[PDB]
């Protein structure tokens, strides 16, 4: 018993954490095969953030101006070039330590393990979702950058997140591992803000679920709704609308409890409308949306 | 910013788990040098779960009994022994993976970080703080025993926990690495229960501090108290007595955020009084007790 926001093993991720350094800014790296990944801004100047020209900054500069360090080991980088707004450093050593894996890009509303690291140093681990706006609220100190974001499937890591910024509200920005975005960010200085935010409907309801198969129960009760009157209550509590897609992935959490999706709506839609009335859910007095339905049942399993 | 529970890297862990098997009972083990650590109550049997006599049991192995694999590689016992609640498993290799370590026993109030395993694997990694009822609040199925909590410093792999147990209310009992039960728990069948629990106060004053380092102010007053006065309030809300000892280690968070300790007790005092009048702290409806001093400092910065 018991459900806790666990993150993958990070063991097969610290073994490719590297330390970048180009002049004064140091961030990290991740060393897969002979090819050192990392955000592009390393190469950027306090004296161009406006409108860094990328294309002229990389051409100007040398494989010996990037210091690319594997614990106490210098690697030596024969080649440079740009993916969107990752670099590629080529270097004339593969990582020994190069799990099998992936590049994938993930969806609003997936989940995956943050390895937050310093210096090439991995500090601690923790598991973010990818908002609904393409934020994440994670935990990042200046030096986070090169951090990455992944999930491991079977001895598999897919890689889907490179942290690259904090936005305003406290929130983070970042590309997938070809380096393009997760939402409407740049790597360069504007005002730039997070946009609008939703509540992920599919992950409270699994969530929920979670509750039930661990001895919570108080919440629900013997009312059925139908999809559409439970879209009417989710989208004025700035709730995702509910798909019949949803209510498929949500079939085996429905079978193990034997609680009915739409059963399951009309408790949430009571949660909406009363609150909790001074009781908690699995430890929160709020209604979590970081959990995926897949995430409820690996760990309840 | 941002602030996550954050649990410690695991891969240095990952590399001590092992499966033990004795009979049809499965659970993990740690492998560290030539033994392997894991709960004595792998050589008990359905049929003397009462009141088993764990030395008669013990007497009756041979090496060849314990099955100890890790990996795809069988490990070869050469040595049973019985440590309090932990048998040492004596093998004829040394892993080669062993880190620097310590095993050490800690305090109620204190954190650590669980790499929950099934069959000598690693599932997931995640935060738990040893209760004042010296329970945590875990994520364990049959076949979690002998995952282990730890905390890493610098190098050095602190071993605090060895999983043993889920008693009634789903919270979770184990041991020190020398086999020492935290708590008034017992490896054998009773109707055992998790005694009172409390809210480790120091702990909820470092996570406001927390919340004012991350921005969220709105529960901060221009009231102090005293200690005494303080602790008349914490008493009536089954909060621990805060004592001059938690004021000197809330120092360096007093003077990052320039809000002195009985000040934030001024502000604990009023949300203990008023709640939260439907306002969050760092994402929680909650007073959050699960992170220590150390872990704010830690982890913002």
């Amino acid at each position: 018993s018991g459900f806790r926001k666990m993150a993958f093993p990070s063991g097969k991720v610290e073994g490719c954490m590297v330390q970048v350094t180009c002049g004064t800014t140091t961030l990290n790296g991740l060393w897969l095969d002979d090819v050192v990944y990392c955000p592009r801004h390393v190469i950027c100047t306090s004296e161009d953030m406006l409108n860094p020209n990328y294309e002229d900054l990389l051409i100007r500069k040398s494989n010996h101006n990037f210091l690319v360090q594997a614990g106490n080991v210098q690697l030596r980088v024969i080649g440079h070039s740009m993916q969107n707004c990752v670099l590629k450093l080529k270097v004339d050593t593969a990582n020994p330590k190069t799990p099998k894996y992936k590049f994938v890009r993930i969806q609003p509303g997936q989940t995956f393990s943050v390895l937050a690291c310093y210096n090439g140093s991995p500090s601690g681990v923790y598991q973010c979702a990818m908002r609904p706006n393409f934020t994440i609220k994670g935990s990042f100190l200046n030096g986070s950058c090169g951090s990455v974001g992944f999930n491991i499937d079977y001895d598999c890591v897919s890689f889907c997140y490179m942290h690259h910024m904090e936005l305003p509200t406290g929130v983070h920005a970042g590309t997938d591992l070809e380096g393009n975005f997760y939402g409407p960010f740049v790597d360069r200085q504007t005002a730039q803000a997070a946009g609008t935010d939703t509540t992920i409907t599919v992950n409270v309801l699994a969530w929920l679920y979670a509750a039930v198969i661990n001895g919570d129960r108080w919440f629900l009760n013997r009312f059925t709704t139908t999809l559409n009157d439970f879209n009417l209550v989710a989208m004025k509590y700035n709730y995702e609308p509910l798909t019949q897609d949803h209510v498929d992935i949500l079939g085996p959490l429905s079978a193990q409890t034997g609680i009915a999706v739409l059963d399951m709506c009309a408790s949430l839609k009571e949660l909406l409308q009363n609150g909790m009335n001074g009781r908690t859910i699995l430890g929160s007095a709020l209604l979590e949306d970081e959990f995926t339905p897949f995430d409820v049942v690996r760990q309840c399993s």
